[PDB]
């Protein structure tokens, strides 16, 4: 079943660097579940170049996120690529993710976000690699689309405190909002998941059997639209606290969160 996610996303600790072979060990735990994963910074923990070099030796893919944010990251995050792209083989990239919820945190203005985005394209587009940026669904303005190979929506029905049945059927919702957006370029998922465990958010509950339900709707209904979706994420991350600790669809130490079957809901 190593299709029953198109990708995973697979989070950094900056505070505990991981390695190469803790990579792959990590890899190799997703990778009956899946052949692809995402990092979220090029520069942060030197993750780019690790995770080009665990992916390529387990025969996976990935995406590549950029993380930009305060006015430094601009550049700095533009340079590092530049490096991967003089140090690493890229061949396993199938996107690169230019920014999330740049918009969203209001760290730069549309245009400046877009002329950035149309820079990046240009260092990549040699290599075939697609440029994308993700956001959430009302974060599409038109400047910035007409730069993207593709869109990425960021989409937390829990943060919106929507009850656990209506979970996947919102995000399909807002998925259609961003294609309202897309000036009909495709349209992916780049985050979407739900809590173990750490309360509830209104209506919405943290519980093992609510993290299952939701995991094998979104893959339901992805897998009926032929939707690609990155799920978040691959491991519970314990320095975020509270619900956010318990994102992972497997646990802190890599093993199986019992109650969590991985599996589509169709």
């Amino acid at each position: 079943g190593s299709q029953t996610f198109y990708g995973i996303n697979y989070g950094v600790n900056e505070n505990s660097c991981p390695t190469v072979d803790s990579m792959k060990n990590d890899f190799n735990v997703l990778k009956p579940y899946t052949n692809r994963v995402r990092t979220f910074a090029l520069s942060v923990c030197n993750q780019a170049s690790l995770a080009l070099a665990a992916t390529q030796a387990l025969g996976m893919r990935i995406y590549l996120g950029m993380w930009i944010d305060r006015p430094d990251t601009f550049d700095n995050e533009m340079n590092a690529l530049k490096n991967i792209l003089a140090n690493n083989d890229v061949s396993n990239v199938d996107g690169l993710i230019v920014g999330s919820e740049v918009l969203y945190r209001g760290d730069t203005d549309p245009q400046s976000l877009a002329n950035y985005i149309k820079q990046v394209k240009e260092l990549v587009a040699p290599h075939g690699i697609k440029v994308a940026t993700a956001d959430v669904y009302y974060k599409f303005p038109e400047v910035v689309v007409k730069e993207l190979d593709f869109l990425m929506m960021n989409a937390f029905p829990y943060w919106e405190g929507v009850t656990i049945d209506n979970a996947a059927d919102t995000l399909m919702s807002h998925y259609d909002q961003v294609v309202g957006a897309s000036l009909g370029k495709p349209v992916k998922i780049s985050e979407t998941g739900w809590p173990s465990a750490g309360g509830n958010f209104q209506s919405s509950v943290a519980s093992v059997e609510n993290e299952n339900k939701y995991l094998h709707d979104v893959l339901c209904r992805v897998k009926q639209r032929n939707i690609d979706l990155l799920y978040f994420s691959a491991f519970d991350e314990p320095y975020r606290g509270g619900v956010e600790a318990h994102f992972g669809v497997l646990g802190s130490d890599r093993n199986t969160k019992p109650g969590i079957t991985i599996e589509a809901g169709c």
